[PDB]
């Protein structure tokens, strides 16, 4: 009766908790991509920066869902952040493909989370997700898709090096 | 045929009119809380300011729904703004509890209003409500909930005085 | 022969990988402490901010070890970031105690890592750790210890609320 | 009894003298690399600038060890700065490989010098070396290693030309 929870279904709460984990996970994947591209034998500084920034943004995404959980009076429950699937992510194209797949996985998760909120008639949650995640995911996915297109266009070797400069700066 | 109304159902219009009254009412409650806390024998200036600001914001909420009504080509119809339930709101905790209850009542009303708009497939109204009210209500409720938590933590007497300073400044 | 690795023992590399995980873990603990203190029923904003900042700094610590790993030509290998031990961290004192314990655990780990580097005659690694971690840990631990002292001094209730204001601002 | 020497072993002094020569030598190598890349028939201005800067920095490294020698009350003793091993350093990759080898040779020398100081319990010398040389060497080596990686990635011809632009600016 002194708590803030209102119109916030347990499934949604749990879906937010899952999404928190997912965003941390994606953060972690990108951290790993970043460090891969900062290997002396890979040495793609643009990719490194790009994936670091993506890692940091994923962390922010997580945190904003954490906040949301608290703002709705849910209870954040953390789970392990699983290690990413690979220790080495290949070429920039390989990693961008993996990133695209991750973002699509995150995006589906968010869409599922939105479907949850819509199912439970939580329009504030829906709005939150739309406002902070959905278009962002769309943008990210489109952006990575274009990267893949240009990576392919640029080709291996020099093209990769030059394309890599074009990430960020 | 020269009017702007389009896709704006009479129930929604009426729901906006009810919500207008509700926001004015909440404004009025907060006005009363404010004046209570500015009694010489209550004299909690932070609460006074906080509730005045909440009153003014509720008024703005009302006005924005008035505007919306007109922008959608509905017709604003005012009702009495009922006096608040109490003339004296007790301690800061008591008033914060009452505020929490009011905000939850407003919030449910808004959620009902959004459900109305969703039922009548008025996505512009839905968006309006989400954009201007829902998250705001969530924020308000969470904020007041935290106040209650801290009021309890701080305890009566000195704690109330000190907590009161922490509202606003 | 085109790689940068020099004087960087496999044990050290592995110790850095462990330390990376540990810093991420500590980051994660602090994230959880932060969100605990942002519960509507806990609502200690200073603690929230303090633990968020500690989480972010732990992340930076991790990242700097990631960087170091790459700068020394080791290979970062991530592991799961385990969920923290608790879902709810108690009072600010309880959490500060837990933080103190975590920082001491991190600190011992770092000291072990430094002992590793010293054992393997990796003075650059030693210096790195001393330059970026050791004094920082000392500072953190002392700082948290003082917090605990003041939390105790301040007492539960009002004291906790007031002490909480004194974290950060 | 009016001199400053204290806790500065003759071997260390001699090791500093050797290191001075080594840094001058490395300076000289880089000078030669620089001039190679400024040949009209080589004409890689980025490499030229990069190696000039590396030459100048190596000179500064030498000078700082000279200073250190004097600050510790040792006696600087110069030896011939031997001419570099090659008159022509090949492609940018070839020279970067040679640079990597030189920096690793310098780095080992410094590590040996640090081991000397540690053996003789000269922590000020150890610190000096750690503070001014070790991490710098690590950085240099990693940097050159990445260059080699990117030179390889970029390939001969156009890639070399483009990679060359990416040194410095
Ligand atoms: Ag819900
Ligand atoms: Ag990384
Ligand atoms: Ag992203
Ligand atoms: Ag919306
Ligand atoms: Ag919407
Ligand atoms: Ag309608
Ligand atoms: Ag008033
Ligand atoms: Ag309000
Ligand atoms: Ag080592
Ligand atoms: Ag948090
Ligand atoms: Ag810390
Ligand atoms: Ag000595
Ligand atoms: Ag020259
Ligand atoms: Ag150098
Ligand atoms: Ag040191
Ligand atoms: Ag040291």
């Amino acid at each position: 009766m002194s708590l803030c929870r209102q119109n916030y279904h347990e499934e949604c709460e749990a879906g937010v908790n899952k999404q928190i984990n997912m965003e941390f996970y994606a953060s972690y994947v990108y951290m790993s991509m970043a460090s891969h591209f900062d290997r002396d034998d890979v040495a793609l500084k643009g990719a490194h920066e790009f994936f670091l920034k993506s890692s940091s943004e994923e962390r922010e995404h997580a945190m904003r869902l954490i906040k949301f959980q608290n703002q709705r009076g849910g209870r954040v429950v953390y789970q392990d952040i699983k290690k990413p699937e690979k220790d080495a992510w290949g070429t920039l194209t390989d990693a961008m493909q993996a990133a695209l797949d991750l973002e699509k996985h995150v995006n589906q998760a968010l869409l599922d989370l939105h479907a949850l909120a819509s199912k439970h008639n939580d329009p504030q949650m829906c709005d939150f997700i739309e406002n902070h995640y959905l278009t962002e995911q769309v943008e990210a996915i489109r952006e990575i898709s274009g990267y893949l297109t240009n990576l392919k266009r640029c080709g291996p070797g020099l093209g990769e090096f030059l394309f890599d400069k074009e990430l960020n700066s």
